[PDB]
């Protein structure tokens, strides 16, 4: 079985992601960009109301490893421009 996380938008609908316990926090950001076009630089992530940084594995913050599944947040105003 493939193992899964969402990202809910500033509209509040969600999109659904594909994941490994190899990945950092910046390919999250990745897989974003090449679905939303909105650049790495310019977009970031939260959960629990605090927010996630780009050096960092899902291991390391307990991401898939946990007792529940995640939805992340999209930060407010984020955009392509």
């Amino acid at each position: 079985s493939h193992m899964q996380v969402s990202i809910e938008f500033q509209n509040g609908e969600k999109l659904k992601f594909n994941v490994q316990p190899s990945h950092k926090i910046l390919d999250i950001k990745e897989m974003i960009f090449k679905k939303t076009n909105i650049n790495v630089k310019d977009q970031s992530l939260k959960f629990a109301g605090n927010e996630m940084i780009n050096q960092k594995t899902l291991s390391d913050y307990s991401i898939i490893d946990s007792t529940e599944e995640f939805t992340l947040h999209l930060e407010t105003k984020l955009d392509l421009m």
